[PDB]
């Protein structure tokens, strides 16, 4: 269940998910607009599910693109607030849920947001421990697909 | 105009949402679904709108409303984060507005969330002062709608 997928997030793997969003967390537009224009980048084929807004080879220009990347990082911001407690996150995280399931979006297309998220990692020099960690919280939402 | 609205939002408004927002938005499951609550106590003709939900006289108890009521408060954290820079407020608005146009939601039920913010201010003895710097906020979403 997804209760079992949260409950498994250790206090190691919360430490790696708070220490390397401190640092990410802090740049929601930056960090918010590079992780989609990544997604695009490297699968293009999810292009066609962002039609409502627009051209999104505009980057920052798009502020449709803006105003969905900002919006991303809090839900993010939602799912690191509650790792303590896995009730509030479970709730949080199937909320988010209905919201892709909505879209058609799998449990496997989901998980493409892996590559960008390390990728972005990478380049404030967080590796692979923390890749790990991120596909672990990742994996709590994939219960919910 | 969302622009002329968000204008509006002078050096003074500002300061009394992030200096309320600080102690309400601290305790974001407790003030989300007692924003929540009172909304549907006071204004049981909007409770149709949130069949998704299911019961939402259980309030606390009902996991759909929490886990909603806790993604309410990340929207109202994301507006006042983007204060500094109109654009971005903006844009973050325009998103949310998209939201509630798809739910049939006009501005002037919107604005039936204005009652709820200044009992919940109250209760935590911040007055009138307060009710209407959040009145101003709630009016650049509904210039969106
Ligand atoms: C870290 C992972 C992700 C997070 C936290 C996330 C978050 C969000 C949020 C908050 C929304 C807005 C929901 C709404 O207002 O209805 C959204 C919309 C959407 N997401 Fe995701 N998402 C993630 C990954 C993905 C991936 C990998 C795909 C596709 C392969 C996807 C497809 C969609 C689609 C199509 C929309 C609708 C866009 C629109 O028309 O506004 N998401 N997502
Ligand atoms: C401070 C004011 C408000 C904020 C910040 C706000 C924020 C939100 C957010 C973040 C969502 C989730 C969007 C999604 O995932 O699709 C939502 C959903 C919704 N909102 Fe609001 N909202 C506010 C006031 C209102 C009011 C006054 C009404 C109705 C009179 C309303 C009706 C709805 C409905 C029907 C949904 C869909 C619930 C569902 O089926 O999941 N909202 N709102
Ligand atoms: Cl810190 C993990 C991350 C979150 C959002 C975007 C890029 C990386
Ligand atoms: Cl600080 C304005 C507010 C937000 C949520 C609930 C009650 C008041």
């Amino acid at each position: 269940s997804v209760y079992d997928a949260a409950a498994q997030l250790t206090a190691d793997v919360k430490k790696d998910l708070r220490d390397s969003w401190k640092v990410i967390g802090s740049d929601k537009k930056g960090n918010g607009v590079a992780l989609m224009t990544t997604l695009f980048a490297d699968n293009q084929e999810t292009i066609g599910y962002f039609k409502r807004l627009g051209d999104v080879s505009q980057g920052m220009a798009n502020d449709k693109l803006r105003g969905h990347s900002i919006t991303l990082m809090y839900a993010l911001q939602n799912f690191i607030d509650q790792l303590d407690n896995p009730d509030d996150l479970v709730c949080v995280v199937e909320k988010f849920a209905v919201n892709h399931i909505t879209r058609k979006i799998s449990a496997a297309e989901f998980g493409k947001i892996n590559g960008p998220i390390k990728k972005v990692l990478a380049s404030k020099n967080f590796g692979d421990k923390y890749a790990n960690a991120w596909a672990k919280l990742v994996a709590v939402v994939q219960a919910a697909l």
